[PDB]
């Protein structure tokens, strides 16, 4: 059970590829929503 890119998560495990993290310019690390890369 995994997820795909563009999907919200809290850990890399949530991503079949292992790329869980948020990438924003107006969302400093600390209260954001990480997304899948692969």
């Amino acid at each position: 059970s995994c997820n795909s890119k563009g999907t919200p998560c809290t850990n890399a495990d949530e991503c079949c590829g292992g790329k869980c993290a948020y990438n924003v310019w107006n969302c400093i690390g600390g209260g954001c929503s990480k997304t899948c890369g692969y």
